[PDB]
RNA sequence: GGCAUUGCCGCGAAGCUACCAUCCGCUGGAUUAUGGCUGAACGCCUCUAAGUCAGAAUCCAUGCUAGAACGCGGUGAUUUC
């Protein structure tokens, strides 16, 4: 319906500095700093108060404004990332063959491999994206933990792991066997 | 020794040749379907809309064959009369 002006706020908490050129959006926080190439969606910032940017479209269309909001999700999700952190919890699940989940180093690269998977003789490897810890969690049995400031990386990293688990030529409803994504949530708790 | 239109028979080197013999037949990327991440649209959700991950005997490369006879480069010597 070409909307003249549609904008959202971005919210900057006050130990992150938020450096915008032209779509290259550099947030800095406690926990590092994040870099987004936002070039593709053409956009307006605007710093407010120097704990707002405001972010908008003018004359523009129902996907550029859906876009918008995308963009802010994401900027908001950096500074989430930069102050909070991302932590995804996954939980190896099997029936029969038990999951042997290690970190293992190949030419200094910190794979996670998967070993007797459904009772494979086949080991997976996945790599570690850079800025992605992985931790195996004590007191909760068959717990890995991923995290990070880069939300895209830490899903991706365990988007990863889930999938190099997927049973083939089985029934998934019966051979539920793999390593699921349990939790998302942020590495600082209760903030 | 000749002839029998290579007279016939056995063996027969060389050459040619047979899954009737032996050897050899490569690894990278991008993808389809599909399964996902982030994420609005549509306070939720959503693999999709922006962006993005993996992925087929597929495709393009690597590799192999020919080398444009009007595509090109480097290099040697260039007629004592
Ligand atoms: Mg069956
Ligand atoms: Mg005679
Ligand atoms: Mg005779
Ligand atoms: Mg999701
Ligand atoms: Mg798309
Ligand atoms: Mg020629």
């Amino acid at each position: 319906m070409k909307y003249i002006q549609t904008e959202q706020q971005i919210e900057v908490p006050e130990g992150v500095t938020v450096s915008i050129k032209s779509r290259i959006v550099k947030v800095v926080g406690p926990r590092g700093t994040l870099t987004k190439n936002l070039k593709h969606i053409d956009v307006t910032f605007t710093k407010v108060n120097n704990q707002l940017i405001k972010v908008a479209v003018h004359n523009g269309g129902r996907k550029h404004v859906a876009a918008l909001r995308t963009v802010k999700s994401l900027v908001d999700n950096m500074i989430t990332g930069v102050t909070k952190g991302y932590k995804y919890k996954m939980r190896y699940v099997y029936a029969h063959f038990p999951i042997n989940v290690n970190i293992v180093e190949k030419d200094g690269a910190k794979f996670i491999e998967v070993r007797n998977f459904l009772g494979d003789k086949k080991i997976r490897n996945v790599p570690v994206r850079d800025g992605v810890t992985i931790e195996f969690s004590t007191n909760v049995k068959d717990e890995i933990v991923l995290s990070g400031n880069s939300v895209e990386d830490v899903s991706q990293n365990a988007a990863d792991l889930q999938q190099i688990c997927r049973v083939r030529n089985k029934d998934i409803r019966k051979f539920l066997d793999g390593i699921y994504v349990s939790h998302k949530g942020f590495i600082t708790e209760d903030l």
